[PDB]
């Protein structure tokens, strides 16, 4: 097995315990409003699941020659990404009912900073390969801006519990998704700092916090149900 086979094991077993739970506690919500967030919820685990078991099964993985050794780039992992990475923050534009001009910009912003990001990992130039980390990364701090901006995020129409869960929710979703970055740039793909190994397990944990925490954060929240929130 190789050093990091451990850790795309333990996504893929987190993950699939995450989804099957989230599935069985939503079999029994009948709310209206409650029923779409166990939705998104369960879907993002799920894809999750699927894109690091096709890692253990020996799919998803490209070789990208780096400083003169080849590196196995997960690009299934940057597929996961690219479609929870939008789910993530429509379920934060759901509990703040934002308008649908800000969550289509939050969305395609998620896309994009993947994408760019998935592009850097695959390429040999290292000069080519910082640009698209740098501008995967302006994407991100586009997001965290417009999360962050209290007169675009419009707050005082929510109930207590409704704005005590979006709090939460938003602050946990910078806290992590600031982290991605720099992990990265230690990594094989930046600064080889950090063996790949390293890389692999630390991506695992933000995952899992950023997918089963944030999951549970949200869906043991009082706030998701109908006439709950305004
Ligand atoms: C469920 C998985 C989640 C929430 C993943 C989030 C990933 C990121 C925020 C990744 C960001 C990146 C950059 C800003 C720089 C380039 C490399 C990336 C793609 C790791």
């Amino acid at each position: 097995m190789r050093p990091e086979s451990k850790y795309y094991e333990k996504a893929t077993e987190e993950m699939e315990k995450a989804y099957e739970e989230f599935k069985k506690k939503g079999e029994g919500v009948e709310d209206e409003e409650a029923k779409k967030f166990y939705d998104l919820l369960t879907e993002v685990p799920r894809i999750a699941y699927e894109q690091y078991k096709k890692i253990l099964d020996g799919e998803g993985i490209e070789k990208v020659e780096v400083d003169g050794k080849e590196i196995e780039v997960p690009v299934a992992r940057y597929e996961d990404w690219e479609k929870t990475t939008p789910l993530l923050l429509e379920v934060l534009a759901n509990l703040v009912d934002a308008s649908e001009e800000l969550k289509e910009k939050l969305i395609s912003k998620a896309k994009e900073m993947i994408t760019l990001g998935k592009k850097g990992a695959l390429e040999t130039d290292p000069e080519k390969r910082f640009e698209y980390w740098k501008k995967s990364t302006e994407k991100m701090n586009e997001i965290i801006d417009l999360l962050e901006n209290g007169f675009k995020e419009n707050l005082s129409s929510l109930k207590p519990e409704r704005k005590k869960t979006y709090e939460e929710a938003r602050k946990l979703t910078i806290e992590l998704w600031s982290k991605y970055p720099e992990i990265w740039k230690k990594g094989p793909l930046g600064e080889g700092k950090v063996p790949l190994e390293e890389t692999v397990k630390q991506f695992t944990e933000l995952d899992v916090s950023a997918k089963v925490g944030f999951g549970e954060l949200v869906l043991s929240s009082e706030a998701i149900y109908s006439g709950s929130g305004h």
